[PDB]
C-alpha cells in the first residue's frame, strides 16, 4: 500500500516537504519556506511505521532516498541545496507557483462543507478559490457567505428556538421568586430578527476575513463545471469567464421544495425566507412534518403565535417513531395545533404583504383530510417544509461524467470521489450521507488533508448523533428501536427506558413523566448500545458525549459502571434498569430509595 | 473462587433461591414465594459460566446438586417438595422469618447512600431497618428524611442556582425581543425558599412512602453501634432501646465545621441553615473557598445580593487550578467581591435576627490580610463554608473495633467492609472516596446486591465526574492538568484546549473567550484522555456522557472521529486541535472556515 499511497500523495499535493523532525537540512528548508511565506504540507517520516519504506519509494520520483525532499504539483523540485539555490537566485516563488491550472482547488459552494474544505486546503499551500452564489428565493430573499446553516438553518433557527425557550424561562422565573408578571410581556418579532441578522452578518463578514487571511480567493459567482478542470463562472454583472483547477469540490447544497399546487410559490414562504422575514408571520400554517417544520412551528408558538402544522401522514419520518410521537404530543399540549392526515390543494391570496408597516398578508388555504372532509382556513403566513433538493443540473454540465442518483445527488466513493477522478462532492449533495453541518465540515476538512497533505483518514458517517430543536428537544445517536428490531430481530433487542423530570421543572410546576430516554441494545453482542434516545431540555448537550462512547462500542455495562453527575438530566442514562420486555412502567416519582 | 463465593453468598443472603430459568420445579417454588409475598434473591445457574461448578459446590451445604435449592440466613431449607410442604402446612412464614437478629440489615443514616442501600436490600428479602436523625444546627435548624443532598445540599443549592440563572435569562430575553425591563424586576427570597422547601417536603414524604412500600422499617432515632450486631437507638422521647442486626451499614455522613473564633457559632450560619432561612440573607460574607462557598456566593449575588467571599489562600483546592481561577474570575466580573489572602478573627453582633418581620440581623466581621491590613466590615449574614466532618464518636462506641483514619473517616476495603466484618461504611464517611451523592447511591445499591443477592460487582471510584454549579458552571472528569503532569511528567502530557462561545450568548451580547475546555492527554498511551474540563453553561449535561467514554479508555482520536452535534457547546470537544505546547492562543472568532 505504501507505493500506491506515495504515488497518490505526490500527484495531488500542491507543495509538500518529506522531512524528519531531527534533520537540520530539513530545518534550513522549513525556515526558508516560512521566511518566503510559502505554505506547504510536511510529512515527518521519522513519525511513521513505514517511514523507512516511504524513503525508499521516494527514489522512484526523485532518484534520492534522503530528506528533505520538496515536491510541487507532482514534480520533485529539490533537496536542501536545490531549494536554497532557487531561494538565493529569486527563482523559488516562480517554481512554487508553477501550475497547469489557475487553482489547485476550486470549491463550488461557500457553505458548511465548502468553506471548511477551502480553508483547510489553503493551510497546505493549495492555491484555492471558493465560489458562492445565493440564488434568490421566489420573493427575492438572498443572504451572504456561509451557506444554509449560517444564514437560513442551524444558526438562526437555534437562536429563534432560544427566543422561544426564554418564554418558559419568564414563566419559571415567577415560581423561583422573581417579581415579573409573564401575562404582561409580549414578544417583538422584528427586534428578534434584527438581533439574529446582526449575528449572521458578523458570520458572513468573519468568513470573508478568514478567506482573505488564508489567501483563499473568494468569488461571489455562480460556478458550472463544464469539463473536469474547467469551471465557468458568472459574476453579478452577468460576466461569464472560465477558471481552471486541479481538484474540484462540489459543495453546492440544497434548497427548499414547493408542492405543485396553485399559490404555493406566489403566496407561501420557506425557511429560506423565515429567518430574515421583515414582518411578523402572525397566524401561521406550517405544511410539513420534518424537523424543520416542527422546529419552526415550535418556536413560532412559543413567541405567542397561532400555529397549525398540516401533517400528510407521520411526524419525523426516518426518526424513531415512539420519540417522534412524544415530540409532537409535547407540542400539541403546548400550543401547537395539528391538522392530521391532511394535504393542501390551493393557496388563495386575501391580502398582499404590507412592505411599509411590516405586516403580513392574508391567505386562504384549501385542503382535504383522508376522511374526505375539507380543510378551509385563513392564515397570515404559510410555510412549506416539504423537503429539500440539490439543483445540480445548474451546477454541472451533463457531459462532464459526474454520476447522480435518482434523487439528483452525487454518487461518491467512501473518500468523496465522484465518477470524475479529480472531482469530489461533500455535504448535503453527497448521496446517502447524513445532511448535517458537522458532517459536511469533517468531510471537507478530512478530504482537504487527503488531497493536499497525504492524509489517509476517511470520514466516519456511522452513528452520527442528531438533535431536533423542538420545544422539548430530542437527541439521538444510532439506530431507532424499529430499525434495530428490523436488523437483528425482536428476540435480540433489549430496550432500557425511563421517564425523568428535570430538577428545574419541580419548583416551576412542569410535567412529570414527559421527558424520556431509552437505550436500544443488542443482547447477543454483550448488550451493545445500538441507539440512544433522549427527549428533554438541552438534549444536544446531553447526547454529544455519549456519541464518543457509542463510536467506541459502549455496552449497557459501560453505562452502568459510570457514575452519574448529580443533579443532571443526563445522569439518568447511568442507572437505567427497566426493560420494555418486562412490561414495568417507565414512570418515576421524585424520590423512592 | 467458586467455593469461596458460594460460602460468602450463602452465609450473608437473607432469602435466596438457586434456580434455572427452564426448570418447572423452580417455577413452582417461585410462584409459591410470590403468592406468599416472600421476597428473595434468585441466582439462575443456567446463566453463569461456572453454574455447573456452583451446583456441585451447593452439595457442601444441602447434600444435593439439583435445583431448586432455597436458603434462609445461611441454612438450606429445602428442594421444591420441602418448600411446598412448609407452605401447605402454614410453616413457610415462620421459617423464612426465623433469625438470630431483629433485622438482616440495619442502616444507620437515612441519606443518599443509606436509603439506596436499604431499599435495594429489601428487594432481596433482607428484613431492613433505616435509622435517620438530624441533629439540629446551633440555631435549631432541622429537616426530614433524605440526607444532606435532598435537604441541605445538591437539591436546594441547584434550585437556588436555577433561580440565579433565571436573572441572566431575564436579561437575555430583552435582546431576543421580549418586552420586559430587567431593571424593574426584583427577587423575593422567601417566595423562592417556600418553593424549594415544598419540593424538599415532597422528597421527605416520598422516601417515607418508598420505605413503607418496600417493607423497610423507618426509625426516626439516633443510632449508636455498641457491639458488632447491636445498635442502641434513642427516639424523640429520649427512650433508649437496643435492636440487633446481621449486617450493619454506617451511612451517617458529615456536618459543617465552624472556625474556632468568637461569635462564629453564635452569629454565623452554614449551608445547613441557608436552604430554609426564613429571612433574606441580605449583605452576605461567605467565609471559605470550597465548591459550596462559591456556589452559594454565586447564587446569592445573582438574586441581587451584596456578596463577598473571604479566601484564606486559593479557590477550589483539589480541583484544577487553571479552571478554579477561571471560575472565580467569572464570579468577580459578575458581581461577587473577593477578600483575598484574608482570614476572620471575630464576629460581633450588631442586631439580632428579626423572627417576626423575617429580616436578618447585622454583624461586624473583623479579620486580617496576609499584608497586615485589617478587615472590618458589616454584613447582615455570615456563612461559614470551611469544610465538613464526620462525627463518628457519636455513632460508634470505640470498643466495637471499627478503624477510623486521622480525619475520623472509616477505613474500608474495596467492598466497603470495615475492620468489623459484618459492618460496612458507604458515602461521605468512607475514607478516600469522592464525596458525591451518585457515588453513595451506587456504593449502597451495589453493596446490598453483594450482601443479599450474591453479586460480585464492586463500585468503581475512578474517574468520577463532577460539576461545580457556580454562575458559570465547571464540569470535570479525571485528572487535573497539574496532577497529570505530577504523575507522568510534563514531556508525557499534551493538553488540547479552546475557548468557545455558546450560540445563546451571541444575540445576548455576553462574553467571547470566557467559556473554555481542555483535554489533558498522555502522549505515550495513544493520547489517552486523562482529564476533561469544561467551563460553560449546562456543564454537567456536557460532561456526563464523556464520563462513559473516559471509563472506556477514550483517546484523543476517539474524540476526533466522533461527529459534533450542531449547534451545541459540547461539540467543541470533537474538533480540538490547539495544544498548550504550541503556544498558539485558544481564543476563537465566530466563524473562520
Ligand atoms: C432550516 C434548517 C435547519 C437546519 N438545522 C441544522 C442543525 O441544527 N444542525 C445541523 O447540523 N444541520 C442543520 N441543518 C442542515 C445544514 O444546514 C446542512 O447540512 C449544511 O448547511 C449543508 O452544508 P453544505 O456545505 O452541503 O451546503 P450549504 O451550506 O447549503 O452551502 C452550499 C452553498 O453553495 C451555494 N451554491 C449552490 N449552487 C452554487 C453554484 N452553482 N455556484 C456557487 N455557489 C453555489 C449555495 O447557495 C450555498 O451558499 C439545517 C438545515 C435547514 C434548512
Ligand atoms: C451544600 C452542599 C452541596 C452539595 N452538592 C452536591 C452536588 O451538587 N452533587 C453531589 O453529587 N453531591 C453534592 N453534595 C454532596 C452530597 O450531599 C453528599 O455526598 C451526600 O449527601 C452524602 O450521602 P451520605 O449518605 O454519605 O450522607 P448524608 O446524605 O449526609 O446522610 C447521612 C444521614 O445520617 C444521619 N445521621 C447521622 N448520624 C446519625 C445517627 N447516629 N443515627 C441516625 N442518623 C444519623 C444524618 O443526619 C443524615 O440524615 C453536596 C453537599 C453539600 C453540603
Ligand atoms: C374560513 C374562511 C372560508 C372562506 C373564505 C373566503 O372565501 C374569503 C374570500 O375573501 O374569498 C375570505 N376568508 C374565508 N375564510
Ligand atoms: C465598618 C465598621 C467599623 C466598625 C463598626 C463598629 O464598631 C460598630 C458598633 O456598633 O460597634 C458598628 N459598625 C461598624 N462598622
Ligand atoms: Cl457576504
Ligand atoms: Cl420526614
Ligand atoms: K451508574
Ligand atoms: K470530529
Ligand atoms: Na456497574
Ligand atoms: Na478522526
Amino acid at each position: 500500500g505504501t507505493s500506491q499511497w506515495l504515488r497518490k500523495t505526490v500527484d495531488s499535493a500542491a507543495v509538500i516537504l518529506f522531512s524528519k523532525t531531527t534533520c537540520p537540512y530539513c530545518k534550513k528548508v522549513k525556515d526558508v519556506l516560512a521566511e518566503a511565506k510559502i505554505k506547504h504540507a510536511t510529512i515527518e517520516l521519522d513519525q511513521l511505521s513505514n517511514g523507512s519504506a516511504i524513503q525508499k519509494c521516494l527514489a522512484s520520483f526523485s532518484k534520492i532516498e534522503t530528506v528533505p525532499q520538496m515536491f510541487v504539483r507532482g514534480k520533485f523540485i529539490g533537496d536542501s541545496q536545490t531549494v536554497l539555490k532557487y531561494y538565493s537566485n529569486d527563482e523559488l516563488a516562480g517554481i512554487v507557483n508553477e501550475s497547469k491550472y489557475d487553482y489547485d482547488l476550486i470549491v463550488i459552494g461557500g457553505g458548511s462543507g465548502g468553506l471548511a474544505a477551502g480553508k483547510e486546503a489553503a493551510k497546505y499551500g493549495a492555491k484555492t478559490a471558493v465560489l458562492d452564489y445565493v440564488e434568490p428565493t421566489p420573493i427575492g430573499t438572498t443572504w451572504g457567505l456561509g451557506g444554509t446553516c449560517v444564514n437560513v438553518g442551524c444558526i438562526p433557527k437555534k437562536l429563534m428556538h432560544q427566543a422561544g425557550l426564554l418564554s418558559h424561562a419568564l414563566e419559571d422565573a415567577e415560581h423561583f421568586g422573581w417579581s415579573l408578571d409573564r401575562s404582561k410581556i409580549s414578544h417583538n418579532w422584528s427586534t428578534m430578527v434584527e438581533g439574529v441578522q446582526s449575528h449572521i452578518g458578523s458570520l458572513n463578514w468573519g468568513y470573508k476575513v478568514a478567506l482573505r487571511d488564508n489567501q483563499v480567493t473568494y468569488l461571489n459567482a455562480k460556478g458550472r463545471l463544464i469539463s473536469p478542470h474547467e469551471v465557468q463562472i458568472t459574476d453579478k454583472n452577468q460576466k461569464v469567464s472560465t477558471i481552471t483547477g486541479n481538484k474540484i469540490i462540489l459543495a453546492t447544497g440544497e434548497r427548499p421544495k414547493y408542492p405543485e399546487i396553485p399559490g404555493a410559490v406566489e403566496y407561501g414562504i420557506t425557511s429560506d425566507d423565515l429567518f430574515s422575514l421583515p414582518y411578523f408571520p402572525g397566524k401561521t400554517l406550517v405544511i410539513g412534518a420534518s424537523y424543520v417544520a416542527l422546529e419552526c412551528a415550535g418556536f413560532l408558538a412559543s413567541l405567542g403565535g397561532d400555529v397549525t402544522v398540516m401533517v400528510r401522514s407521520i411526524l419525523l419520518r426516518g426518526f424513531d417513531q415512539q420519540m417522534a410521537e412524544k415530540v409532537g404530543d409535547y407540542m400539541e399540549n403546548h400550543g401547537v395545533k395539528f391538522a392530521k392526515l391532511c394535504v393542501p390543494d390551493e393557496i388563495k391570496q386575501l391580502k398582499v404583504v404590507d412592505t411599509e408597516n411590516n405586516k403580513p398578508g392574508l391567505l386562504l388555504v384549501k385542503g382535504h383530510y383522508t376522511d374526505g372532509k375539507k380543510f378551509e382556513e385563513e392564515f397570515e403566513t404559510v410555510i412549506f417544509a416539504v423537503g429539500r433538493e440539490p439543483q445540480l443540473s445548474k451546477v454541472l454540465c451533463e457531459t462532464v461524467g459526474v454520476k447522480l442518483d435518482k434523487n439528483g445527488r452525487v454518487v461518491c466513493t467512501d473518500d468523496e470521489q465522484t465518477t470524475v477522478s479529480n472531482v469530489y462532492a461533500i455535504g448535503d449533495i453527497n448521496a446517502g450521507k447524513p445532511q448535517l453541518t458537522p458532517v459536511a465540515i469533517q468531510a471537507g476538512r478530512y478530504l482537504a488533508r487527503r488531497l493536499f497533505a497525504g492524509a489517509t483518514e476517511l470520514t466516519d458517517y456511522s452513528n452520527v448523533a442528531t438533535t431536533v430543536f423542538t420545544p422539548l428537544e430530542y437527541g439521538a445517536c444510532g439506530l431507532s428501536e424499529e430499525d434495530a428490531i428490523e436488523k437483528y430481530g425482536d428476540k435480540d433487542i433489549e430496550v432500557y427506558h425511563s421517564n425523568f423530570k428535570p430538577l428545574e421543572w419541580t419548583v416551576a410546576h412542569r410535567e412529570d413523566n414527559v421527558c424520556y430516554m431509552k437505550l436500544v441494545c443488542r443482547k447477543s453482542d454483550n448488550m451493545r448500545v445500538l441507539g440512544l434516545h433522549v427527549l428533554g431540555p438541552n438534549a444536544g448537550e446531553i447526547t454529544q458525549g455519549y456519541a464518543v462512547a457509542i463510536k467506541m462500542g459502549a455496552t449497557k455495562a459501560d453505562f452502568d459502571r459510570t457514575i452519574g453527575i448529580h443533579p443532571t438530566c443526563s445522569e439518568t442514562f447511568t442507572t437505567l434498569h427497566v426493560t420494555k420486555k418486562s412490561g414495568v412502567s417507565p414512570i418515576v416519582s421524585g424520590c423512592c430509595g
